[PDB]
């Protein structure tokens, strides 16, 4: 199932895609092996299955700092699930079993387990939550795509992962460096199935924590060509944007074939 019109570039910039959306909370005493979330989800029923996104914090935050992802990607049609974590001082191999426990939650047992195609899974996360996704990826080859954003992580080698992967760094980031971790994390990945890594211009490490057109565009077209193999969305991603002022870097293993 593919989902939506053709897409345009007004349309992936925009706030909200073409689907109306629902939120639902799910209660940290409801689960096991995270904190809970919100699911944000397409309210449509007669377009097929949806893909399904998992999105983690980074250390001291909660899912509130990841809040503005749930409407924005949800309404291109996915299930949006920003959860928290046990803690907010998990460190990234744990916040990587939580986001797989939560994709567990999602498929198994949540209330829109029968809208999701359990074999269209991804993750994201911010700083740890990021080094957190690279992590779930490596463990769990089935996810279909991966975005860690403004990444932290003491392992660098990523290797293994046959996940596809858009790193976002930030230029500017003094908490993860994008030489110490967000570039290590993308020059260690294998080229194939595809990768990029997207250096936000002028950006801090909080850059993912407020609504960012930017990031929006790419973690869209990156979830649409890699979640719902969707080809329609290999035109903003490859080859790499040429005159982007937000963007202060691109590299990919474009195309994606």
């Amino acid at each position: 199932d593919v989902h939506g019109p053709d897409p345009t570039e007004e349309s992936i910039t925009a706030p909200r895609g073409p689907f109306e959306v629902d939120e639902e909370s799910v209660s940290r005493l409801s689960v096991s092996g995270f904190g809970g979330g919100t699911i944000y989800y397409p309210t449509d029923t007669t377009d097929g299955l949806f893909s399904a996104v998992s999105i983690s914090p980074g250390f001291t935050g909660t899912q509130e700092t990841m809040a503005w992802y749930g409407p924005r990607l949800a309404s291109q049609g996915f299930v949006v699930f920003t959860i928290d974590t046990i803690t907010t001082t998990d460190q990234p191999d744990s916040r990587a079993r939580q986001l797989q426990a939560s994709l567990d939650y999602l498929v198994n047992d949540s209330d829109v387990k029968d809208i999701i195609d359990p074999a269209r899974l991804g993750v994201m996360g911010h700083s740890m939550g990021g080094g957190g996704s690279l992590k779930a990826a490596l463990d769990n080859p089935a996810l279909k795509a991966a975005i860690p954003l403004t990444p932290w992580h003491t392992t660098k080698d990523f290797s293994g992962v046959q996940t596809p992967t858009l790193i976002i760094g930030a230029q500017n980031d003094t908490v993860a460096p994008v030489s110490q971790h967000a570039k290590p994390f993308y020059e260690s990945l294998p080229d194939d199935p595809g990768k990029a890594y997207l250096e936000l211009a002028g950006a801090s490490h909080l850059a993912p924590n407020t609504d960012n057109t930017t990031i929006a565009k790419f973690s869209i077209a990156w979830l649409k060509r890699f979640l719902d193999d969707d080809t329609r969305y290999d035109q903003f991603l490859c080859p790499p944007p040429e005159n982007d002022d937000s963007i202060s870097d691109y590299q990919s293993t474009c195309p994606y074939l």
